């Protein structure tokens, strides 16, 4: 039996999580809450996508409900998360994806509405973080509020886990070249505390600070205090790339690194970590469900103890599919 | 003596109007009001521009005032326009540029603060409209609230005036290919009543409805009910182009049209309407102060009574310079 | 029995024609000629596409042949079209898509190699032009060299045919907003006779002259001398739009135009002319196989005799699918 | 007395070198050779620029000569560099900028035409390399063929020189995020030996291999074998950024690094290496003449021996100004 999932917020992450849930069939969506989008606008927003194309299926509105592939979905319009009746709609798990309730106390308001477990699709200050394929076996059913970290952490963590297991990362610095997001502006406009992010996204790349490489040390406890980095935001649509420059404890030629990464991508991390040797570019990874894909031909090594590794990730489809996979594993553990 | 000007709102139009005022020297800026931008952020926003480059001069903050080229400017942070003390700062004219006070009643709240005349840098439902070089001689000193129409109206009106004076436009339809603005979104996001405008600006052109060609009939009364059109919003930075397809009462070869447009651009409409015969593109008109520049080589004529005319305009610098010119003419009429 | 097709040139049009042929299954590709692309580079170029995504199927190289979905394809590397042995490979029809052999004499060199009929996927000065759904019933088996006009002609001709059949177009002018093509440059570079086309495609829109609206009069003989127009080349990837401003002989409200266009798109022109009433943008028509899709909400009418109609087209997939459909009809007529 | 300079090739580098020479006034241009551009097309190409705007001055053609600011320039159309009469035009130095004569033997053909010294504006396999402000004092008048390395080497070398002089770089890896160049394609097209570079520049970032960090070891001999790296090519117009991840022999806090970089940018490396602490983006460095500008706020340090440094560079204006400065120093050494 599939678990029943409600979604709070119909932004980019909520719509793509609903799309991934209906495409994979692992979980069932029964309720969506958004206070600023009405039903017909939800139909229009779900049906058409500039990046991932039209939805393969039927979506319509009937009797005040959103019907996707013949499945009706209840729609709520509450602005206070403590007043949403999740239990009346039958939702067992709730995906919090608005990005403003990230603490345990703020995201715990969904438990008052009748939900059982809450999954935060964002980095959290105090909720435990789980990344699929890295530390998701440490989950137990006593935990009620779960965080899934972010897209950059989900790209960096499996590759760093493989490299640290085989060669012992001593210290590393990460640079990610990121696509544009919803928090940026088309022209030069006002941004409150981040002055670089208010500049025009079409004409410039923004060197942005990120905390994903530090969160890898929270997901992998042996790498705590050994990773940090920054970001650049280039005017491109969807696909981002992580560049990790690291120092290794044991000697490692580049062919050995390629061999162990390919071996990990075949058996244990299948569907999470990818491997390729072709002359790929960014748009070759559009609508790819992998967390990260190792680029063998793009990296370079200075010597046996100082390497630079390149990994591609779709920061839209991969993260949503990992949210669905985490919910499926959580339902299986019950 | 130059007139004293206050600016309400430090958005794109307000900053570019301040830049044009300090570059041309026709008017003097003494006060700026914005409730969401503090002083140091005003210094940063005025100093750096992605489109028009760095400011040629000195800008700094001292004693709670914005000093530009040695000239101090008082800063207000009021959110209610009736409580701004324009008379204490010495501001005689006030440019309303926030885009939310466009009616006569809403924009008349600046008169309670001590201002003499208010100029709206937007289309208005009930305030009189004036376009420089077309109908600006109809202004008199009894009028207190003035509208300057928009950038597309300021591009279309002088060319339509010349063509109607020489050949008698019977009917016309306008298509403008517009650059991206601040109301658009980088990715697919929510827009309230305009569903097409919420889609991603980097990946698609939006067929948007505009009322500029109808407002030309309000500026030129003989063309009332003979012009309408639409718009496209392509992913480009700054320069837009107007394509006017019209039918003429009298026969007109294309060389005669070129001759009368060049003659008008030399003597009477100098600095407002431009003329070129070179193989120009859009970025050749970056930071151009003309209202419109007629492209001789780009247009086409089917016969002697059915022509298509092409005109370029910078919808950022040209409109701000026209606001400054209108204020200078208003001060001269006193 | 499907007809056997050879393709000369593996550029954008040749690769997309091969993709459309394998996706639809109407014709069979048996031979490809290109003097500058070797076999493994053909595999790489066919497998990956930045615009239309990865190929849904298997493509590989074996025994000096290109195997697509289990079908082997002979590869030629000749630079002279008279020396290609089309008859040895079994190719009955030949698609000439290099863009340099467009006259009847130059494209007739493929007949010496053993081909039966040659189809030019470009406008031609002397070869007869056929557009599917408009004048393709005028083809007979005595003709050997056929032209399929271009993408803009294939978008404009069915809509103009419907409007002229129902209301009598008197005169019209067309503006198309076109996506970037392979003849443009990334930065400012040298172009021989077209100085505007040598400028940077990412930063500017080029007002380009086109002959598609004049070629509509060659496809529809009653509209000869009544249509002409120009073009703009905006920095976007794939989808273009045609704006037709026309004058009608009989009175026509906009609802009547919508009714007759929807009626034509249902029955007779099904799959060629589309109809929509949704709030669509350009990326909603990516990988769409229609020749043209009428946008009901985007157009505008000044009065009963002067209208402006908007039509979307994918200038990559639609034209290739029309080439395949024309070849299927030509094979059926034998 | 200013030295007389001829330019071979009127591509991007040649036009920008001519523009920098006329803007700075250090050298005098007397002759330009290009076999594919005629005189009026040279006037059009020099007058208009999409990136750097219109030329501030007068440019025209008279008597078969290119007159810039009242200075006449002889035009040659030879395709063989041994047949260009540089001595008849009076050119003493010759800038070879076509990018196809980079060896000493191929670039020595200009000496047969009457030139004295040849400067290659590209990396060279056997000609000596000089970077202004780093090793340009090692030049002597016995040398006849000189290379100026590339834009990325000119950005990386002064910062690496300062950091190695103060703290002792042990090993380092460089990632540069580069703007698009003339060798890329607008859509997916054929590229011979570099399959990634043939993909569409507007829709994807290309991980490209570069040899600039290895050439730094040729310019600074103590860093030989300690630096290498790669590149990404994002769809942006003009400004690139270098990210250097290095390990230091002596302990260095980030404030000490900022102090020594600011001290070097003030006195010795004035005009070559810049320093800023503002919240800058890429378009803030458009038409900047510095070789590199250190970004203090964008970098990050993991500990006292492992840092990441960020430097901005205009890869068009800065390199051309360094070519002009190298020619001025070479003329002063005579």
């Amino acid at each position: 039996g599939k678990v029943k999932v409600g979604v709070n917020g119909f932004g980019r992450i909520g719509r793509l999580v609903t799309r991934a849930a209906f495409n994979s069939g692992k979980v069932d969506i029964v309720a969506i809450n958004d206070p600023f989008i009405d039903l017909n606008y939800m139909v229009y927003m779900f049906q058409y996508d500039s990046t991932h194309g039209k939805f393969h299926g039927t979506v319509k509105a009937e009797n005040g409900k959103l019907v996707i592939n013949g499945n009706p979905i209840t729609i709520f319009q509450e602005r206070d998360p403590s007043k949403i009746k999740w239990g009346d709609a039958g939702a067992e798990y709730v995906v919090e994806s608005t990005g403003v309730f990230t603490t345990m106390e703020k995201a715990g308001a969904h438990l008052q509405g009748g939900a059982k477990r809450v999954i935060i699709s964002a980095p959290s200050a105090d909720a435990p973080m789980f990344v699929m394929g890295v530390n998701h076996e440490k989950y137990d059913n006593s935990l009620k509020i779960i965080s899934n970290a972010s897209c950059t952490t989900n790209c960096l963590a499996p590759l760093a886990k493989v490299i640290h297991d085989n060669f012992g990362i001593v210290e590393g610095l990460m640079t990610t070249v990121h696509a544009i997001t919803a928090t940026q502006k088309t022209v030069d406009g006002p941004s409150g505390k981040l002055w670089r992010d208010g500049r025009g996204a079409l004409q410039n790349i923004i060197p942005a600070s990120t905390g994903a490489a530090k969160a890898v040390g929270k997901v992998i406890p042996e790498l705590n205090g050994k990773l940090t980095g920054m970001a650049f935001r280039v005017p491109t649509a969807n696909v981002s790339v992580v560049d990790l420059t690291c120092r290794l404890e044991k000697p490692a030629k580049y062919d050995d690194i390629k061999k162990v990464v390919k071996q990990a991508s075949e058996g244990p991390l299948k569907g999470i970590l990818g491997y390729t040797e072709h002359q790929v570019v960014s748009s070759d990874f559009n609508s790819d469900t992998h967390s990260s894909t190792f680029d063998a031909g793009a990296g370079i090594a200075l010597n046996d103890h100082f390497v630079k590794l390149i990994s591609w990730y779709d920061n839209e489809f991969g993260y949503s599919n990992r949210v669905v996979d985490l919910m499926a594993h959580m339902a299986s553990k019950e």
